[PDB]
């Protein structure tokens, strides 16, 4: 019952500080989690939330929707079949993405029951005391205790929760978490929210959905992808609308209502009605910080509910670290194991390192993607005397020949113009977050545009797009849009 | 007619220093190709080897390619559709791919009407004196003169040619340049050769190969693909069988004889035979220096043909240089379009530049593609005393669920162990021509695998991997494999 590290959420940043810290440092480490493997009823389970309805299972249901897209673009290049035979079958694909999340739920239990001093409990974490962590049977703090596990040091990585709008009908509406375990594609759906969750989702039902199938996404303000570079928010816009999708800008749920055939009957703030089969929210995440019951110790919560951390992931109490989505700043998998990661190399390693939070390269797996890497222009100006953009867009050949001529590659290299220093990398296109990882390395290397231009390119790439760039096509200066520097 | 540059090859090295020549130094600039767009007699033309006969179009038939792997691909992710009506029309793919070149033919053609400065000229350059480019009528010397220029300064630009051996039959065989018109997809068909040109016709035809077709390719060693790392060798070869293609390692062609339906009887030196209806050599290919009637002006050249050059691409005669593939350095579009810019800074902008050909991204477009840069692990353990090799491979989940589980994607870093500097990336996978570009940039910059491990992954990706080892599978120590 005694641990040199205790772990509240087998997830992401979880599972990275527990493995390294046994594995490399010999330490004894107990990981708790609600629920060995996927789904109803907690949803996110033993590997955490990328893993069981997070980025693993998107991931495999957007490469299902890319079929869609494959068949019908197989034709420019010669290929023959019975277009009026073609069906998606989403109960398959669902029933795919179950068995590849379940077997990784699998490979997580044999990793803990082969490693040495790396223990799994099954229940509800929270803090009794700075070195004692309980684990009860249910959320409720009132219920049973399965477990007392003294701690040296405790880590905090319960990560997020989707937000519902407090909404009239909101209880006729699902998050993510629901759209995962589906039994039929929705011939109608709307996704609320005009984040990563929403367009990805969009994506995926457009593809999956009945004849005579609808999907709808709406957002409460002017264009989507708030927080991507400008040029690509527009372009996706267009390329989602080009394939289907019905984007409702400026528009947000006031109540649903079930119409008397199961339907949903949504009303907008702005009168607009419409009806569909499916209302998924995806309007933000929150981090799970409520049922650890973090006033027992007194840890600090940011305005919003966030743990709040140093650079060191370390809490105001010593002995107590948080790290992952329940900090609530960057919510990726990979920030989450990277800070883990460095927790244990500092508190365990004796090799202190901190998490770098600037020039991280992420995607959405919107169709066609979106890659990636630091600073967008209008962030950049406002730092920065002299900003370069650097821009090509254009659709790419193969896609004259496909017949998606709206599939527009855009990339765009943001610099500080006084050294040329690369600030951001802006990618729209077919492999957009493949080519996005080694210009990450880039970034921290503090690449200039000359490293760009002076690398030989790889033909025919998208990527060489990248090594093509010697000239601005504008500027800001002191924060001023000017195709051309006085 | 004066300028101050004669190029000859209107191809990928010979326009990028024409056009700088004449846009960015102002000079007076003459380029000469034998063919204003694609295809038979001569096969390049204005644009050059990749545009009309290579990157460019092959690309696009392995675009094509990929979908036979999509259409079965899909059934694992729920599509449903009738198998039995599926047909590859390579008609159309021809077709679609023959529009893409004219349009760029036609954009160059645009180019040097709209390019003051700039003039093509049709037909065959060759050196008259070290000063005067001839333009004849036909590749024979004896041919009409159409024009003779002057020119301070000569280019060679005429690229590369393939292969054929010296084999009986030789005849009844044809090269790539053939292949991009064969008016009909081969239902049998022998790729001869382990190089990039050979895999990716290979898996080219198998995707478009009539009903019951059979794709081989021939290799006379023991693994396609030498100057790969070793690992990406032996899987491409797993992975091509794997999607019905035949790979015959140690065996050659002996002879080509016609059967009497008039397909091709293949005897290899083994004394195995084949009956295939396309036999395409791709053996290698070899600078084009013939025509050009060197012996005029005395430029040296090697016994292989190739012009010789210094790092700045000038011959052993003043005024004269030499780019791309005639030079026989790395036979690659953008090296080609490096070595034409720097030779044009170095001579019109005193700016002096020369080519870097290590640390050079690259791509093979099998299916599944190869994507590399730098050293393999061989050729560093000889150069540095301790090399570390950091290797994940596997099959991605998606291809699990697609039912490719042959599919096993390779990452390998390697590495001087005594400072971390990264000497090496090699690549196999979905998506890995494009994953090694940035990687270029990352050698450039003397990246570290501190400065790999130590960068923020995207996930879920393939690239992702490179960012995720932080331990050697294995090391080299005096040129010794250690685990
Ligand atoms: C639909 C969706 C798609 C996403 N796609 C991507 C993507 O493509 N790329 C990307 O980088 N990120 C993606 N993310 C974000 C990513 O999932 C998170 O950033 C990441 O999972 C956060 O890791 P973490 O370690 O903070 O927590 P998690 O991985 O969320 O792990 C937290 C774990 O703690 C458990 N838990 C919670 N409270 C308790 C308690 N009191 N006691 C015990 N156990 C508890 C939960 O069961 C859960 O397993 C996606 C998220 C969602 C929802
Ligand atoms: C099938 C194939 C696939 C390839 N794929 C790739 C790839 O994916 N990526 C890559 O980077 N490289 C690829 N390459 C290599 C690439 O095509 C060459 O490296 C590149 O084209 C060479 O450029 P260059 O300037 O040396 O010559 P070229 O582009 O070959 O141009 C030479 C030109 O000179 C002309 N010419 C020749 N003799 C004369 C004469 N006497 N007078 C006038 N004109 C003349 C020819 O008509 C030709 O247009 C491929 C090559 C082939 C054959
Ligand atoms: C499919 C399975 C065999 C598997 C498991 C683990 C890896 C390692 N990889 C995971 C994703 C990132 O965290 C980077 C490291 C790769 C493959
Ligand atoms: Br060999
Ligand atoms: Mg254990
Ligand atoms: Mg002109």
């Amino acid at each position: 019952k005694a641990f040199d590290l205790v772990v509240i959420g087998a997830g992401s940043g979880g599972l990275e500080a527990g493995w390294n810290a046994a594995t490399l440092y010999g330490k004894r480490v107990a990981v708790v989690d609600v629920q060995t493997s996927h789904g109803p009823p907690f949803y996110a389970a033993l590997g955490g939330t990328c893993v069981n309805v997070g980025c693993v299972p998107k991931k495999l249901m957007v490469t299902g929707a890319q079929y869609m897209d494959h068949l019908r673009e197989s034709a420019g290049f010669g290929w023959e079949f019975d277009g009026s035979s073609v069906k998606a079958n989403w109960k398959k694909l669902i029933a795919a993405k179950n068995e590849a999340v379940l077997d990784i739920n699998k490979s997580y239990e044999g990793m803990f029951n082969d490693t040495e001093g790396l223990d799994f409990f099954l229940g509800w974490g929270s803090l009794e005391s700075k070195n004692v962590v309980v684990v009860r049977e249910t959320a409720d703090p009132k219920s049973a205790v399965k477990e007392r596990l003294q701690a040296d040091h405790i880590l905090l990585a319960t990560g997020s929760w989707p937000q519902m709008p407090a909404i009239p009908g909101i209880e006729h509406c699902i998050s993510s978490n629901e759209a995962f375990y589906l039994p039929e594609p929705p011939r109608r759906v709307l996704t609320v929210g005009g984040g990563f969750i929403s367009v990805e989702f969009a994506g995926i039902f457009n593809a999956y959905k009945p004849p005579g199938g609808k999907v709808t996404l709406c957002y409460r303000n002017n264009l989507i992808l708030r927080g991507f570079d400008e040029t690509i928010r527009e372009e996706v816009t267009k390329q989602l609308t080009a394939n289907g999708i019905e984007i409702m800008t400026n528009e947000n749920p006031a109540k649903v209502s079930l119409n008397t055939d199961g339907s949903k009957h949504v009303t907008f703030e702005s009168g607009k009605t419409l009806d569909v089969d499916v209302v998924m929210m995806a309007i933000g995440r929150i981090p799970r910080t409520n049922d650890l019951q973090l006033g027992n110790v007194g840890v600090k919560l940011t305005p919003k509910g966030g743990v709040q951390v140093d650079e060191f992931s370390r809490t105001n109490v010593p002995n107590i670290y948080a790290i992952g989505d329940i900090t609530d700043r960057l919510m990726l998998t990979p920030v989450a194991i990277n800070e883990g990661a460095a927790l244990v190399d500092t508190v365990f390693g004796n090799k202190p390192r901190k998490t770098d939070h600037t020039r991280v390269a992420s995607a959405v797996f919107s169709i066609p993607p979106i890659g990636t890497c630091g600073l967008i222009e209008e962030v950049a100006a406002k730092e920065f005397e002299k900003v370069a953009v650097y821009m090509s867009s254009f659709t790419p050949l193969m896609h004259n020949i496909s017949g998606s001529k709206y599939k527009k590659f855009v990339a765009k290299i943001v610099t500080n113009h006084s050294d040329g220093t690369v600030l951001g990398v802006h990618l729209l296109g077919d492999g957009a977050p493949e080519i996005i990882q080694a210009v990450g390395v880039c970034l921290r290397l503090n690449a200039k545009i000359s490293d760009f231009y002076n690398t030989i390119g790889v033909h025919p790439t998208s990527a060489e797009e990248l090594c093509s760039m010697r000239t601005p096509s504008y500027y800001y200066v002191k924060g001023e849009k000017m195709e051309k520097l006085p």
